[PDB]
């Protein structure tokens, strides 16, 4: 059924500019949408100027849409939850403060959208794999696509993939998150792994292309890395059990090449200043989500037998003082090889 | 064998930006590199001026690249061989004078590589193609890949694939246009028809990047245009016969997310215009490559029987004088679907 669902309530556990921008998504769906923020003096301040001050300055937000720093009152009586929580943070939250929510989720059958990204350093684990350790898969469900959140909260044409190993799952929550006028439209898949494993590599991978412009490269680098890259994430995938449709996706190569093509991001900055002889320590005055995933990253690809080139000489240049110079020679050290691609047709 | 191959003589038929580009590349791996140009006086020009400034302006050729507008002398002794003839004058071209090239090739067992793109309008068919009725395919090869001819000519890093249907061919192509520095980078591939419906469908593809922008839409919008639009190159393809295992590639995604960001080109520019109300009428002053492939690939999808939304779309708008924004509402009219990907692993 193409037909849309609207809701009462939906509540974003998350303030960030991708959580507060998908309540923007909300508001046009959910007649009441509430954003959960721990700093109570901050939340009065964002609902008195009806904006996110803090991690979305220019839109104004719905009137339908309220920030509140009560965990209890905030999924209370809501119809969907998205968890946009910081990785590092989200299994402490669900400890702490997720006991009756965790109940409500079960008791009430709410669906639950993971819209957090990265890897938890201490499991090297995923977040809806985090957020599986509190609540069944048959609620779970994983967004991820090429989606700015500046332009995903004014309403600028966006398209992401809604993942849940039962696709009819998938579905149910795509008829929620899509837009009455199509502006925001999701495709369902089954991949929440490679969703997953897409989501936090790009970071890294955004770092290199940074790298390769302050390296002097152009263009036709950037397009290479993001090709190559790729399949980095392909085989990581396939080593966590993934079935990798994903993968060529909206939450792969789509969040990916967009990602990459970020000039202004951190993980670009970072990788630009890298790339022109800038030791980490003098950059780091800026937390790029590329460079907190690069170590749990490479741990997990050691840990699974899984060679990821680009990756692995990403986290050198980063952690290893490598210089990008050496670091792109060894690359190519490799010689004359195929593209490596299967064939799609027999 | 990854170790390169140097060569005493190369010929390039197409004096373009490409072409141009290619010779440089090859100036580096030939002795001798020879550009064919039919017009003599404009060939000495350039041969004076030690630039091609008719579509190259700026970039300095190798004391070693010589223009001339002598068929016969051109491929002389050349032992590698590139056409980079606009498709609508390739027939024309082996039939008034390829006579004793292709015996010359034929003969002396020179290997050709095709790197013009596009459709052929009497016969719907592609470069390599068309080449195909007049040499041997054990003797050609394709390039394509993300590649700029500025950045390529200038030995800014880059990445492409070659293909042939034998791969131990594109390898010892592999071998001859990779450069010494790695600046210049090949892989192999079998996927001949994966990368010529490439790189003919990304020019239209491409406007249809310009008419999003002209619309009104960000980056999100055209990441989805890519990711999207990257199926139809794929199911093209598949019917026409193709492994396709170029589509996730260099030739394919690769050289289609560089070819739609690239706001400068005609393709863009046309597109936007045209997402601005622009009737092609006003705009053409200027002939995009996208424009151009647009009919003969509609009619070539239609004959074989496949859908290529955006690109029909993209067909209309241009050819039909159909308001874009109405395209984009027909295109968007489907309704709630799944990505579409099928699983890379079981
Ligand atoms: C980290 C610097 C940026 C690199 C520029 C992109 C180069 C892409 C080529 C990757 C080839 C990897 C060889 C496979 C082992
Ligand atoms: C031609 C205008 C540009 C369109 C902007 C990109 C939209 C991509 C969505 C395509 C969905 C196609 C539905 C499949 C039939
Ligand atoms: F952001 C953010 N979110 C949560 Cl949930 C936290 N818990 C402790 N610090 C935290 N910071
Ligand atoms: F460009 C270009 N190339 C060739 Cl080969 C031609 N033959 C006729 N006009 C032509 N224009």
């Amino acid at each position: 059924k193409d037909e849309l669902l609207y809701l009462n309530k939906a509540v974003v556990f998350g303030s960030g500019a991708f959580g507060t921008a998908l309540a923007m998504v909300l508001s046009k769906k959910c007649r009441e949408v509430c954003v959960w923020h721990m700093n109570e003096e901050e939340v009065r301040l964002v609902n008195e100027k009806r904006e996110n001050v803090l991690f979305l300055k220019g839109v104004q937000l719905a009137s339908n849409i309220t920030f509140t720093s009560d965990v209890e009152k905030a999924y209370n009586g809501a119809e969907i939850i998205l968890f946009v929580i910081p990785t590092q943070f989200l299994r402490g939250f669900f400890e702490k403060s997720g006991g009756n929510l965790i109940a409500y989720a079960k008791e009430k059958q709410v669906p639950v959208l993971v819209c957090t990204k990265g890897i938890e350093r201490s499991t090297l684990k995923f977040p809806a794999e985090i957020i599986g350790e509190f609540l069944p898969s048959p609620l779970l469900s994983v967004l991820a696509g090429p989606s700015f959140a500046i332009e995903v909260a004014t309403g600028v044409f966006t398209c992401v993939s809604i993942a849940s190993a039962d696709i009819n799952v998938a579905r149910r929550l795509q008829r929620i998150m899509s837009t009455g006028d199509r502006s925001f439209v999701c495709w369902a898949t089954t991949d929440t792994v490679g969703c997953e494993v897409a989501s936090a590599v790009k970071n890294v991978l955004a770092i290199g292309s940074g790298v390769a412009n302050g390296l002097g490269m152009g263009l036709n680098a950037r397009a290479a890395l993001i090709m190559r890259g790729l399949l980095e994430i392909r085989d990581l995938t396939a080593a966590l059990g993934g079935d990798g449709s994903a993968v060529f996706g909206l939450a792969g190569l789509g969040d990916l090449q967009l990602t990459c093509s970020s000039e202004l991001s951190r993980n670009f900055t970072v990788g630009k200043k890298l790339g022109k002889g800038l030791p980490i320590e003098e950059i780091q005055r800026a937390v790029a989500e590329g460079v907190a995933t690069a170590d749990p990253l490479m741990r997990l690809a050691k840990q699974l037998k899984v060679k990821m080139p680009l990756c692995h000489q990403i986290y050198e240049i980063v952690y290893k003082k490598k210089n990008p110079r050496d670091a792109l020679a060894d690359l190519l050290s490799c010689g004359l090889q195929d593209e490596g691609l299967p064939p799609l047709f027999k």
